[PDB]
């Protein structure tokens, strides 16, 4: 297996069965924890040696569950739900990513 949001992606591009039991996310025989951190980094961190942060398994599942809404009522879902928001400069390059418009990001740290 890859890293958890490479598996997410390869669900996504295959639309295969994805389960969420309480706090886990089910894919086949995996599982992760809903808190999980991604390798995406977070748009405006990692600037002057400061430290890169990641979203979570939830916050980037939580946003490809709700595409079909506007951005700002997303935002206003997220909140409702405690879920970390996507932030806007990453949301088109990650469900690029994420629908396999894309094999890479310049925001994934992958070695």
């Amino acid at each position: 297996m890859a890293d958890v949001l490479s598996v997410l992606r390869q669900y996504n591009i295959q639309k295969k069965e994805i389960v969420v039991k309480g706090d886990e996310v089910i894919f086949g025989e995996f599982s992760w924890p809903k808190n999980v951190k991604t390798n995406y980094v977070v748009w405006g961190t990692g600037k002057e040696g400061q430290p890169r942060e990641y979203y979570t398994l939830d916050s980037i599942l939580f946003l490809l569950n709700n595409v079909h809404l506007s951005h700002p009522v997303y935002v206003r879902r997220a909140a409702t739900e405690n879920i970390p928001v996507v932030r806007r400069p990453d949301r088109k390059d990650l469900l690029g990513y994420l629908n396999g418009e894309a094999s890479t990001s310049a925001s994934i740290d992958r070695s």
